[PDB]
């Protein structure tokens, strides 16, 4: 509901819609939902913030999730043999030098 009630503009805006089509196990659009969310954050961070660790950093965390999202849609349509994903995730997380909420 509220997702519907959210616009499709934001990084977030596209986001859950993908999640949802993925929660609906619907892909192409959701696939492209990212692609916009991609495009969103595309233009976004590219202000570059003179970034050092700067929210373009967080913006990575954002896309990082998208990737991380881009992953599951393959799990979940894969042989589950992908189970390495866990490690990969484990990696993809642990190499995150990070706080929690992320």
């Amino acid at each position: 509901e509220y997702t519907c009630m959210i616009p499709r503009d934001t990084h977030d805006g596209a986001f859950y819609r993908a999640v949802l089509a993925l929660h609906q196990d619907l892909f192409s659009l959701a696939q492209q939902c990212i692609d916009k969310a991609r495009d969103l954050l595309d233009a976004e961070l590219t202000a570059m913030a003179g970034e050092s660790y700067s929210r373009a950093y967080g913006a990575m965390v954002s896309c990082h999730m998208l990737s991380e999202l881009e992953e599951v849609i393959q799990y979940k349509l894969v042989p589950e043999r992908r189970e390495i994903i866990r490690q990969i995730w484990w990696e993809r997380l642990q190499g995150c030098q990070r706080i929690v909420e992320d």
